């Protein structure tokens, strides 16, 4: 379950039958087949021969996987242009606006809650999980990159996009571990520990990475043995899932079977879940 496909076996939905109504983002078009709401990917006809490949080469992974935490390829307009990815509509949107709009406030308060944070982390683990199954290295697991099917209770989060796996088939190193940025080593602990930034994401509720650092400044605090403190009100417990991912030497972090499983535990604690949120 790697690249057996071609192009050919990507559903081909005819252009007729596709709706544009509202631009969402950039980096895509809430959209209609004919009756279905979808979100269209465009490439702008305005683009290289290479943009084409890395266009056809995401549209063809997208459509071959399965699972859950992955958002869903609803099929293809490749054969019109501008070329079209239709792909499963995620009304909560992007996982780093949700966080930071859903963010406790005096007004709206118990807003979120730590256990739904959890379920958050477990969701992307989960998708992390099923990738690694699958021996597909996604190289750049972040907030900005996930997805939420609805606002409520009841969401379900999924990685959304695959834009930088595709490029290598600018760098975000405030997400990489120390084996990727320096030797350009990319393994199934790469995502592990590009996870525990995530996970430091998810409970900052959308902070910023290393909030006064740059890159550099991240490079060698980084490789000198600097890690991020938790943050605000973050349990114990999920403190130390990220510090494992942050282990130095790939071969010491888990992999996501064991970080969904101590993910579980947290979710199964009283003193992790009934700590309050930061407002
Ligand atoms: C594939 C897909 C996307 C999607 N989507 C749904 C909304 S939304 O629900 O209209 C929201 C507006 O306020 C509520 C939305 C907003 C921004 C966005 N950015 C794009 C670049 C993106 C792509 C992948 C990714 F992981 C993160 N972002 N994508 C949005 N649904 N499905």
């Amino acid at each position: 379950a790697g690249k057996t496909s071609s192009i050919s076996d990507l559903k081909e939905v005819p252009r007729k039958n596709i709706t544009l109504i509202r631009g969402l983002g950039h980096g895509v078009y809430e959209g209609q087949v004919s009756p279905l709401q979808v979100a269209v990917k465009t490439l702008p006809e305005v683009c290289s021969e290479q943009d084409e490949l890395d266009f056809l080469m995401e549209a063809l992974i997208i459509s071959k996987f399965n699972h859950q935490n992955i958002v869903r390829c609803i099929g293809v307009s490749l054969q019109s242009l501008p070329r079209f990815i239709l792909l499963e509509l995620m009304a909560g949107g992007d996982l780093k606006s949700f966080l930071r709009e859903t963010r406790p406030r005096p007004s709206q308060p118990s807003s979120l809650a730590m256990l739904d944070l959890l379920h958050v982390a477990r969701d992307i683990a989960c998708g992390c999980q099923y990738l690694e199954e699958n021996h597909f290295i996604h190289r750049d697991i972040a907030a900005r990159n996930c997805l939420l099917t609805c606002p409520g209770p009841g969401r379900v989060a999924k990685i959304g996009d695959f834009g930088m796996a595709r490029d290598i088939y600018m760098l975000p190193v405030k997400w990489m571990p120390p084996e990727a940025f320096m030797e350009g080593i990319f393994t199934s602990k790469t995502d592990t520990w590009s996870f525990g930034v995530l996970l430091w994401e998810i409970f900052s509720l959308g902070y910023m990475p290393y909030p006064s650092k740059s890159n550099q400044e991240v490079l060698e605090f980084v490789t000198s043995g600097g890690r991020m403190d938790p943050p605000k009100n973050c349990p114990g417990p999920v403190y130390r899932i990220m510090t494992q991912c942050w282990q130095h030497q790939p071969e010491d972090r888990p992999n996501f079977a064991i970080i969904l499983e101590r993910i579980e535990y947290c979710t199964q604690d009283p003193d992790v879940i009934n700590t309050a949120l930061p407002i």
